């Protein structure tokens, strides 16, 4: 029993943290094998082609805890910068770079000065931001997800909105949404509920025992995007009905009765009523993410 | 900018997980120096749970009767001693990988991470308190017994809690790290139910204290109240008594955001009076009470927005 929001475990990712310094920007690295990936801004009309044909290597200060690294090569690649190093990192662990899509989730190892500091759980959000808890000196912290034993990198931390909200790349360097890393005024879009994710926290609502916001009516997939791009909610599509199959097999409540929930939900409100200790409905939580939480599976 | 439930990166824990089999019973141990920490209950068969004699069951065992795994590499057990709830299996091996460690015992409304793992291996982090009826609300199952809560300050790994059952409502008890239990409960299978949980009021108002730093500030208003008149309304909505050492403790956030921590007390007053009222606060709600004044002072800095 208990529902809380859970990250994977950072280890693999904390025994990659580095800390990059030019100039007089300091910010975190990734260090896997004989590379170190940043964000490009640490050279920083910004031409960044042109700031970096002025930059020698000496120019980088690379440290690994309290051992500096020696730089001997660098390259850009989109929006992050890679450092190419001395030595490869003995506790590189088995790595893949991946771009996620909005409401997929991820682990964040936030740091400051190439120190992990705090590991939280959050989703891409659809209008591309993610909401974060960062300060100054965060940049570069990542986002990740642990696939059996492997690391699956999604995400770069490169700025802060007017908003509060963050703005990042993949590790390729390709910016989330319609961003650009300068300072210039930039605002994030209307944000949409990830519907897929509330439907699957509300299955695991219901694994729970928490069963009140049920009932006997069901809905189509028509009428329920209708109710729902009035409540500024994502289109449910069939493969959304698809993936949360498993968990209308496990709790006996059909896709499309679960949505009629979650209308009545919308028009009607909580009513007082908490669902998973929660006064609002939550979106943070996949398909995936409810099935592992509610199933034991470790790394 | 931002706030967020944080957990403590699980990293110097992480090293430290092992699977403890002890017949049937397969559960989580603490691998620190050369000794195993595990809940007593390992040497329990499901039967026993009821009214189980430790003594009696711990000196019928034999050192090869515990079989503890290190990942793939078995550890040989060397001895065995109990303390209190928890069973100590001296092994022939130092873990190479032992953080510079503490063992805390915590107070409630004091917050912590907690690493859940399933047969030695770990599989989530989270961040809880630890409430004022001594219970955690957890997400743990059937094998999660031996996951430790921590909290790792500048370089040392503070280990606070160590996982032992799940009671009927689902939440959840256990031990510090020397096998004393939080609150009134055994590790027995007898009747015991948590009492009725209150809210941490000295994490509530440094709740409020984060969201007048993040800019948030519709909730405050031009009143204050005595100590006695705020606990007198904090009694009537389930609220934990605030006492002047909170008040103390709330001192540096009254002091960078200007509000006076009766002020802020007012503020809350009137919340529980009133409700959200469609609004929400910090992206909740509800009023949060699992971040402590300690919590949102290192996560939150020294300029007000
Ligand atoms: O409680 C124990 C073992 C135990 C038993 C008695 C005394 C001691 Cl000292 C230790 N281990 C567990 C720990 N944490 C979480 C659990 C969750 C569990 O199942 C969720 C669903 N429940 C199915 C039965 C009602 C609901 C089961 C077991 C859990
Ligand atoms: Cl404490």
């Amino acid at each position: 029993s208990g529902f809380r929001k859970m990250a994977f475990p950072s280890g693999k990712v904390e025994g990659c943290m580095v800390q990059v310094t030019c100039g007089t920007t300091t910010l975190n690295g990734l260090w896997l094998d004989d590379v170190v990936y940043c964000p490009r801004h640490v050279i920083c009309n910004p031409n960044y082609e042109d700031l970096l044909i002025r930059k020698s290597n000496h120019n980088f200060l690379v440290q690994a805890g309290n051992v500096q690294l020696r730089v001997i090569g660098h390259s850009m690649q989109n929006c992050v910068l890679k450092l190419k190093v001395d030595t490869a990192n003995p506790k590189t662990p088995k790595y893949k770079f991946v771009r996620i899509q909005p409401g997929q989730t991820f682990s964040v190892l936030a740091c400051y000065n190439g120190s992990p500091s705090g590991v939280y759980q959050c989703a891409m959000r659809p209008n591309f931001t993610i909401k974060g808890s960062f300060l100054n000196g965060s940049c570069g912290s990542v986002g990740f997800n642990i696939d059996y034993d492997c690391v699956s990198f999604c995400y770069m931390h490169h700025m802060e909105l007017p908003t509060g909200v963050h703005a990042g790349t993949d590790l390729e360097g390709n910016f989330y949404g319609p961003f650009v890393d300068r300072q210039t005024a930039q605002a994030a879009g209307t944000d949409t509920t990830i519907t897929v994710n509330v439907l699957a926290w509300l299955y695991a609502a219901v694994i729970n025992g928490d069963r009140w916001f049920l009932n006997r009516f069901t809905t189509t997939l028509n009428d329920f995007n209708l109710v729902a791009m009035k409540y500024n909610y994502e289109p449910l599509t069939q493969d959304h009905v698809d993936i949360l199959g498993p968990l209308s097999a496990q709790t006996g409540i059909a896709v499309l009765d679960m949505c009629a929930s979650l209308k009545e939900l919308l028009q009607n409100g909580m009513n007082g009523r908490t669902i998973l200790g929660s006064a609002l409905l939550e979106d943070e939580f996949t398909p995936f993410d409810v099935v592992r939480q509610c199933s034991g599976v470790t790394f």
